């Protein structure tokens, strides 16, 4: 018996967790099996382990009979949304004033996130996970090889092509092979974000190909003419191969294969967790070097830095209508949001990957000194993975090197994050058109983006079957509906 404790009698609930593609909820995990411990509510997964699309498996689930108890992963607020209007997913608004005191007082002093998680009936129908910290993704080249070949830090566009050009064609590892693949990425989508050499935009905040604002009008980055002519330079780019030919398909360890192989010379992504790279190679490649550098100076005149960390982000996890014991469910989720709960959530389990040291959770230098990033090695054991959870800053502060800091630091000093959109609150009958096109044309503006990043489509030639199809799938249906509640607002 504990005095944390949601339950007296053992309650066991399943839950559906199929996330970032590659991960499942696993009731063996250090973290779990802490919090069943300290609640007395254990939870087991129910989610396809071979799986290799969480959303498709999301889809699967509610198309698989009896749904289990609680659902949870990354990009699922606008299915909780959908579903929980349809009656899928029940309103926590009653259960969080009566038996969520933690949660209460968090979205008492947050309601931008309590807006922003509120569905058009008003109802609430999951808690997300909400990141700490400010700047997100940065710029990385290696300045070792700028150096080996005699180049100076890129400032434009075109001083970028003409280093990474060199990267593919001078040899700079000195291996006297062709292996050098200029620019790689984990994340398929930032090839797409390249436009912004170009003055397009790719996205307007950290969720994928979302809108964003520009003088009082909603806009979609892939139906801008801007686009049209930005990828139409990306698509050049990957032909002369200045751009990682696996770009689509490398995914989760490009950085550890190009870097670790030394044929990588430039990304962008997370601060943290890439500038360990420079930590972690030093003994296997002596002048690696891996630096932040500030965005190049755009056809635009401008430095852009897109993205930014979202606060709080489309992930999360919710409470089903079959789930008979929601009061301990909601208690079970409110611990996450208390000091014990939190610390777990975001540090592991003490004696394991942390210990309180001047009262504080420090992590253990095994997990510090470790070639993995801290947040993999969490991920591993059931932290910081996208449920309902309040992540600590701090925790990432202690894994954040020096020349990351100084990457962060440089980054906010200059301004270059342009300010991201906050989204709007639709009416249920636009929401209603919204959850009807939206989904399929964003598939179709992906499959369109590849094929032209890839050459299989030129952009210029299918430009006008394109928009027709945009127009045919009802994406103009869905651009004005969220013009209408813009404004509603502004
Ligand atoms: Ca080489």
């Amino acid at each position: 018996r504990e005095a944390t404790w949601v339950t007296e009698k053992p309650l066991t609930l399943k839950i559906h967790m199929h996330f970032r593609d590659k991960w499942v909820w696993d009731e063996n995990w250090p973290v779990a099996r802490e919090v069943a411990r300290l609640t007395n509510v254990k939870l087991v997964g129910v989610a396809n382990r071979a799986a290799t699309n969480s959303q498709e498996q999301f889809n699967l689930m509610m198309a698989s009979g009896q749904l289990p108890d609680i659902v949870g992963g990354d990009n699922l607020k606008d299915k909780f949304i959908r579903y929980g209007m349809e009656g899928a997913f029940i309103p926590l608004n009653k259960l969080i004033d009566q038996n969520a005191p933690n949660l209460k007082a968090f979205f008492k002093t947050h309601p931008e996130v309590q807006r922003a998680i509120t569905a058009p009936d008003g109802n609430i129908y999951y808690l997300p996970y909400v990141p700490d910290g400010l700047v997100s993704r940065g710029y990385f080249i290696r300045q070792d090889w700028l150096d080996k070949l005699h180049l100076k830090t890129p400032q434009t566009v075109d001083e970028l092509y003409t280093v990474l050009k060199a990267f593919k064609e001078k040899d700079p590892n000195g291996n006297g092979k062709a292996d050098e693949i200029p620019f790689i990425n984990r994340d398929p989508e930032e090839v797409f974000r390249l436009v912004n050499f170009w003055g397009a935009r790719s996205t307007g905040s950290n969720t994928w190909m979302d809108f964003y604002v520009e003088n009082g009008k909603i806009k979609h980055p892939f139906a801008e003419v801007a686009f049209k002519d930005g990828i139409k330079h990306v698509a050049q780019w990957y032909k002369e191969g200045l751009i990682d030919p696996e770009i689509f398909t490398r995914k989760a360890r490009s950085r550890e294969q190009t870097f670790g192989n030394n044929i990588g010379g430039m990304t962008h992504d997370w601060f943290a967790s890439t500038a360990l790279f420079n930590d972690a190679l030093s003994k296997n490649i002596p002048g690696f070097k891996l630096v932040p550098m500030a965005p190049p100076i755009n056809s635009k005149g401008q430095r852009w830095e897109e993205d930014a960390r979202q606060i709080p982000r489309p992930d999360g996890w919710a409470i089903t209508a079959t789930n008979k014991n929601p009061v301990e469910t909601i208690k079970l989720f409110d611990f996450y949001f208390g000091p014990k709960g939190r610390e777990l959530s975001n540090f592991g389990v003490p004696g394991l990957t942390y210990d309180i040291k001047n009262g504080k959770p420090v992590y253990k230098d095994t997990v510090l000194k470790a070639a993995q990033p801290v947040n993999n090695q969490m991920y591993d054991i059931g932290a910081q993975i996208p449920i309902g959870f309040w992540q600590d800053y701090e925790y990432e502060r202690q894994w954040t090197n020096d020349v990351a800091l100084q990457g962060i630091d440089m980054y906010i000093k200059n301004k270059y994050v342009l300010p991201q959109f906050t989204g709007v609150n639709l009416t249920v009958e636009e929401r209603e058109i919204y959850d009807k096109y939206w989904p399929d044309v964003k598939t179709y503006m992906f499959e369109m983006g590849q094929s032209w990043v890839m050459g299989t489509k030129d952009p210029e030639k299918t430009w006008n079957d394109y928009q027709q199809q945009l127009k045919n799938r009802g994406f103009y249906q869905v651009m004005i509906v969220m013009q209408k509640a813009y404004d509603r607002q502004y």
